[PDB]
């Protein structure tokens, strides 16, 4: 699939400026006001969204927990797993998904993931 | 894949009992006070998982640090590293699809299994 193509037309289907988006090979971002960016790319033949949380202190994810679980628990249809992903690294808290073929043919289906993505997202940041 | 063959000789090469295997399947693992491990063909992929009774709310709350610590745990035999928590009606599940370099010898299944075991073990003592 091509990618930019996709982005490009999910974006104005939703009438999102297009100032947002920065770009030949991966990846592709999507900058947001007082928030990570998301990050689009075909990573191996499927399309993957992913977004970088600074990782928080430990004492803040203890007491995040019940809500960063309930999130992490939380159905995500248009995922090959049917989930959102959350994986840690040292230096970030990294909400990942990869997207199924059935959804990346489309750009108003992919506006609605993109969209769905950021809701999870808005949630992730509100409790870190 | 025969994983029939496959979980049999993971089992003698650690010398677990046989009386503790049932099943083309799902394939069930029995052990004591906790949920057994299932195992399956889905999709050209070996897949675990085990289905602990949903907890009540609170209990969740609860026990919510320890449960989010287990699933940011990396377990390396996964095709995402990840075991996966998926929650249904009745169940809180962990699920792992397991990785191909790992499923054509019983010797190297067998620490997977006992991985995956492990993380049950700890899911166990915080429901
Ligand atoms: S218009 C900015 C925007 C982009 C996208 C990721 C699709 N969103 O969820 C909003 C609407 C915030
Ligand atoms: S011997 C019982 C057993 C089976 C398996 C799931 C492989 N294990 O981890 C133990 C050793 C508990």
């Amino acid at each position: 699939i091509n990618l930019v193509q996709l982005v490009r037309d999910s974006l104005f289907t939703i009438g999102c400026p297009p100032s947002i988006i920065t770009d030949s090979h991966s990846a592709i971002t999507i900058s947001l006001d007082s928030m990570p960016a998301i990050n689009i790319a075909l990573v191996n033949e499927q399309v993957m969204l992913w977004a970088n949380f600074d990782a928080p202190s430990d004492v803040k994810l203890q007491s995040s927990a019940y809500n960063i679980l309930n999130l992490m628990l939380m159905n995500f249809s248009y995922s090959i797993n049917e989930l959102v992903e959350l994986h840690r690294s040292d230096e970030y808290l990294q909400l990942r998904v990869v997207i199924k073929d059935d959804y990346v043919h489309d750009g108003i289906v992919f506006a609605e993931i993109l969209h769905e993505f950021y809701q999870r997202m808005e949630i992730l940041n509100g409790v870190l």
